[PDB]
């Protein structure tokens, strides 16, 4: 069995048992994490990856803590770029966890890993079998499995190519579903994992998941130096997994939304596939295989299967007091989606839809988080309405009705789409890019401390 | 017994037991595939084919992975054209799966298949008894059974003739029902297999199965370089089986909708039959028999028996913002169809029809997927209405009412058919073509790696 | 007991036990065949014929596969004209089934049948005791029983005379009821066997059993080269038994609707009887007796006893978009017929009649297939109406009311009959013709195959 640190009466345990049928998932709650689900998923994700891959294979852990990786029989070789403030504490914790294992293991190469840390604290740029201080672009070790566990700040094709040229033929990416960022939403939620993310421009909104505003009477309106008149989603996004905050860029998030087939054509050439192997309510495990030489052709399309509904709607909020409208995305449980089918046959108001959603939810054992019921309600009310206007404005079969621009071009009226509702068992198809061909860090007071611990 | 990787409480298990009464189907879920049904069908399809065919026969596998085929007592000879990015990984996986079997089998010719891969990585163009790197038109092996398991990108008559000239007298094609492509629909669904397909022109539709659109206010309408005024189904189609995406061409799909009898008359002559041996909710197993010399005659008709209802309707969507109408097809469960019979005796609105369909579905144990209930509802409402207009516009028995074109020709008013509903136990009859008479790939870094694995 | 390949909970098993009281009918489903009923009838029909006929008799099998006939103790002599594409595969299958029986039988003349195929592939025109490559007109064997199992493409009097001059005194014809073709219907259904047939002119109808149409907006009406103005039933008809398609001609179908007595008087003379020995819901077994010399006289009448109701109505459809009306026939279960008796005492609308039929059917255990419920409903509503107009227009007893054509002839108004309803336990009486007096195929590449298999 596999023990997950979630409450025994948790409703996420069934979702987590479906996503992992090959395991016996048992709750062993030992810590009141506010993002316990996001970790109960990744623990099982590594448990599954370690079964799929060959035991005699060497694994590379990009941006991962070496502390969690030991006590495992797999030949891990963690690569620690030390790009953030957690890596020095991660290395301190690794050195400290090795000390309590000097003799009480004699099964997990502890006596080799102590030597491996002291030998890399002797020479920093060195390449040891199970530890190094390089970036994933800088490491010189040769393996055949790579694992990107919660690694979003990396450009996908560049890093994948740099792993492939080192002999990596299999790669696993455990992370959040990058689909809300291909639809290019402003703010969004992963409610089953207590995760909220927002574009920095709307961090002062009133009521979205990740926001914080102030009280006011609305009588100033004079402090605009330069007009915006344009509130598109910029590049910087902030994620809050429970209470843990991470900054990301939309570019490096969208880069991991890889197509089914792509080509990495640098000094060497590889043809690569990307398969979503696990998917639970917004948290995915993707499998990339890379093989030498160009084979086949690439369509440049990426598919997302929706097991649970996916909404993206236009919501009206007040960012920093100013009433704007932007796009918010969320995941709705497939049960709620299936039970709204009959009501969305007509035009329902957001009040009626919210009362019906609260009924379906409470029927204290909630199916979906309630902070998303208002917006979802509004989303449904818009969708059901835009479905009636499609029915009243029936066109002719196979014809269009373009209008001349009066010089040489044609014009067609665009309709206003306020909601994109991807029901369960539908798919999203996004045109992405394939055919990619365009591919220190530690102090002395720390280097003295990491080997003093051993 | 035969073990299928679907969960024990699945409702597809009963449908899968009906399609295979000669087996006892046991659920053995070990993986949360989002297209587990489409594979639980094909596993049993190969189990059935291997019983029907003679054990002393040689089998050819067009476009199939050699990995899955071993551990079978049948004399397989897989032909691997390496036409896509999966065949290199398929060969890597085959070479890796052979290594774990060097000695632990001594029953499935593992020690012969290792040498058989070594002999083809020594000479590429060689023809070995159980493996080759050719296409189906290029392979030179002589067998008597061919199997096309999920092989849609091949022209049926050409490939079948090239198998027949090599002594193949029996062929099996396991695939999706090619009937939605003879009615020439724009988009469609196989909802029991979580499969959606769409013509590339409508991949930016709002709400069909395989689509993805954006939010907008509909106030630009100026970017048409050249008018379309014509939205007929073009040749390129994209399939999403769960989350696995494949591109297909309507020509090569319609190619496999073979008639009951046809003739392959090239340098040699064969008379051939095509029998649908298995069909489950949109997934068929066809049996082609080929015999030397022309016998009988061909009427050129292809029949599809509908066990579950088949709808094709005109839906109004907004592709990339533009409100168009195109044809969508889907499969409706025979129970839903039978329970809709009484309501379709009059004119029902799509709202009433959708509420009634939701009632019949929920009566949490859904009979049909709900994302298809709206369109189906609309379809029914149109059909029930076009059935009343046939009754109000009663004609005379055996006469027509053509009108002179005023020169020498006659004119008859055509009526608008918005829905084609093929109820359970009806049949589709399509005029197709019979009488056919008009019939490398591997790199060095991979050929080095395949034999290093063994 | 006799084992039929139908599901254990099938509702056709009761009807099949009534049609064969002398047998123990046991369901042994081993194949998901879409026309399992049509074969569960014929298997029992041959079981019955083999009991009725004398064991020391020689049997002739017209157009039958020799493969199914062996393993039977009866002295069969199959005649294989090789008129279609199934006979070459039938012979391949026979040669293959003999090979698996060379030694494991020593009870069914396997060692004699192998030599009998080798002797006929040595000389083609030869006449061997249990196999020949002739037609039924060309075979020179002398027997005393003939069996026509699903043989519709043969002219009945000519074939029967050619069998009689060879000493055949008993003949059996297992087939579909040829009564819908004596009423000369355009399309029709045998719904208990999943069989639909249509005249080729209406294969593009919208909603009948065997058809397939397209979507359209009805705005072309310009492509008629020559007017029809006349939609009578032509000679070519297509049958779909489940999904198996056969073409037949109305002439050779009506040929087997033989009268109770007829005379075959050519170079020799025979007086012949035709009795329907078995009848199940549209599938009959007819027994023809032929004796030398002319005896008695012939009324030239053929009778059909209706155990289940038989409808033929005028339905309005749209063939290829053009709204026409033609005649469709179907079989209604005697229970549905009996339970509609009280409603048809007045004028019921097709909507009310369809809701009532759906009530009686569902009262998921359907009595009749639902795709025939609308048309049947309409049929009933017409019949019940034409029965009221007979009652309101009461004539005088034994008189007519002809009107002079003003020259020398008389005229009577003909009434419009839109429905012919033959209730259960009624009979149809048709004036047919009696007194009849107007009465290679294999290549080398196959003849090399057939004895190579043995
Ligand atoms: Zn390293
Ligand atoms: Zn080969
Ligand atoms: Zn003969």
């Amino acid at each position: 069995p596999v023990y997950v640190d979630i409450d025994a009466d948790s409703a996420f345990l069934k979702a987590l048992q479906r996503a992992y049928p090959m395991f016996e998932v048992e709750p062993r709650q030992v810590t009141p994490n506010d993002h316990a689900n996001a970790r109960a998923f990744s623990h099982l994700a590594i448990k599954l990856i370690e079964q799929e891959i060959d035991p005699d294979s060497t694994i590379l852990d990009i941006g991962s803590a070496p502390a969690r990786r030991m006590m495992s029989d797999r030949k891990y070789h963690c690569v620690c770029p030390m790009r953030s403030a957690e890596d020095p504490e991660r290395l301190a914790n690794y050195a400290r966890k090795l000390a309590s294992a000097a003799g009480k293991v004699l099964d997990r190469n502890i006596s080799g890993k102590i030597g491996d840390l002291q030998a890399v604290m002797a020479v920093p740029d060195t390449e040891t079998p199970t530890f190094c201080l390089h970036t994933d672009v800088s490491c010189r070790q040769r393996a055949d499995v790579a694992i990107y566990q919660d690694v979003y700040a990396v450009h996908a094709p560049t890093s994948l190519y740099h792993q492939a040229i080192k002999g990596v033929r299999l790669a696993y990416w455990v992370g959040f579903d990058t689909t809300p960022f291909m639809y290019n939403a402003m703010a969004g939620a992963y409610p089953s994992y207590s995760t909220n993310w927002a574009d920095e421009q709307v961090l002062k909104a009133k009521n979205i998941g990740l926001c914080s505003t102030d009280l006011t009477e609305g009588r100033r309106g004079k402090l605009s130096i330069m007009r915006g008149k344009k509130l598109e989603p910029c590049d910087r996004v902030l994620f809050s997994v429970g209470s843990t905050l991470y900054p990301e860029s939309r570019k490096l998030l969208k880069s991991w939304h890889l197509p089914s087939v792509f080509h990495l054509k640098g000094k060497l050439s590889f043809t690569c596939r990307c398969d979503t192997v696990v998917s639970c309510e917004g948290y995915v495990v993707k499998r990339i295989t890379m093989s030498p030489g160009l084979y086949g052709k690439t369509t440049g399309y990426a598919v997302t299967h929706h097991a649970d509904g996916f909404l993206m709607c236009k919501t009206t909020d007040t960012v920093d007091g100013e009433r704007v409208s932007f796009s918010v995305c969320t995941y709705v449980p497939a049960t709620i989606c299936d039970q709204m089918t009959g009501i969305l046959a007509t035009e329902v108001t957001p009040e009626d839809a919210q009362k019906l959603l609260v009924g379906l939810n409470q029927r204290n054992t909630n199916t979906m988080k309630n902070y998303m019921i208002p917006v979802v309600a509004q989303a449904f009310s818009k969708w059901a309405k835009e479905c009636r206007k499609d029915m009243e404005d029936e066109k002719l079969l196979g014809v269009r009705e373009r209008t001349l621009t009066c010089c040489c071009l044609w014009a067609f009226k665009k309709q206003k789409t306020h909601t994109v509702y991807k029901r369960p068992d539908t798919q999203s198809i996004q045109k992405v890019q394939a055919e990619f061909d365009s591919f220190s860090g530690l102090s002395i007071p720390l280097r003295t401390r990491i080997k003093w611990l051993l």
